[PDB]
């Protein structure tokens, strides 16, 4: 769940 795709899931 390390990805800003949604968000900032990208971490």
């Amino acid at each position: 769940r390390l990805y800003r795709r949604r968000f900032v899931v990208g971490r």
